[PDB]
C-alpha cells in the first residue's frame, strides 16, 4: 500500500475518533498524550461519548486570538488510560496552505470516510451563525452536516479541523503546533 493512503489510515486507527455530544456526532483528533481538539460549537459538556464509552472531560479551553476573536476550537483534556500518538510533529508551526488534500471524518454515521476537497487556501474570517471567526482557510468543496471535527491532511501533515460551509464551499479552523505546546 502507497503511503498518503498508509498516513491517513494511520490517522484513523490512532488519532481520530467517533464522538458524541449533547450537540450530535462530531470527529475528534487526539493530538498527544490525554490532549485532543474538538469544533468549540460541539460543546463538550463534563463528559463526552468516544467510541464505545463516557469518557470524563478534565479540562476545556476555548480558543480565540489576540483580538479576543473566535478560533471555533476547543482543546480537551481527558480522563483515560490511554495516551495518543504525538502527532504534533505532523502540525506545521504555522497555518499552511495545501494541494489535493484530503478531508478524513470518523463519525458514527460516517464512519473512516475520505473526501478529496482539493485545495486549500488562505481564507481568514468567516461568519458562522453570527458567531465571527478567525484563522480560517477554504475548500471548493461541498461539505455538510456531520462533519465537522473532520481532520484536513495532505502530504503527512496535519493542517486544520472542519467546522463549516455554505453548501458549495467547505472551511476549516487552521492549525498550528504552538495549540499543542
Ligand atoms: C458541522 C456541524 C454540524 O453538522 O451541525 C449540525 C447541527 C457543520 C458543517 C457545515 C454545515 C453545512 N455544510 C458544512 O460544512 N457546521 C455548521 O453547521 C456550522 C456550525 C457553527 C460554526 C461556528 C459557530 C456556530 C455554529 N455553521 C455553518 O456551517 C454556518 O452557519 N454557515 C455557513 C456559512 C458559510 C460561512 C457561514
Amino acid at each position: 500500500m502507497g503511503p498518503s493512503l498508509d498516513f491517513a489510515l494511520s490517522l484513523l486507527r490512532r488519532n481520530v475518533r467517533q464522538v458524541q455530544t449533547d450537540q450530535g456526532h462530531f470527529t475528534m483528533l487526539g493530538v498527544r498524550d490525554r490532549l485532543a481538539v474538538l469544533p468549540r460549537h460541539s460543546q463538550p459538556g463534563k463528559t463526552i461519548w468516544i467510541e464505545h464509552k463516557l469518557v470524563n472531560i478534565l479540562d476545556a479551553v476555548e480558543l480565540v486570538d489576540e483580538q479576543g476573536v473566535n478560533l471555533e476550537l476547543t482543546l480537551i483534556t481527558l480522563d483515560t488510560n490511554e495516551k495518543f500518538r504525538d502527532i504534533t510533529k505532523f502540525i506545521p508551526e504555522n497555518i499552511s496552505t495545501a494541494s489535493d488534500a484530503t478531508l478524513v471524518i470518523n463519525t458514527e454515521h460516517m464512519p473512516s470516510m475520505f473526501v478529496p476537497v482539493g485545495d486549500v487556501v488562505q481564507y481568514g474570517f468567516l461568519n458562522l451563525s453570527g458567531k465571527p471567526t478567525h484563522r480560517t482557510m477554504m475548500y471548493n468543496f461541498p461539505t455538510k452536516a456531520g462533519q465537522c471535527g473532520g481532520v484536513v491532511t495532505s502530504v503527512g501533515k496535519v493542517i486544520g479541523i472542519h467546522i463549516g460551509g455554505n453548501g458549495r464551499q467547505g472551511f476549516c479552523a487552521g492549525l498550528k503546533r504552538s495549540y499543542f505546546a
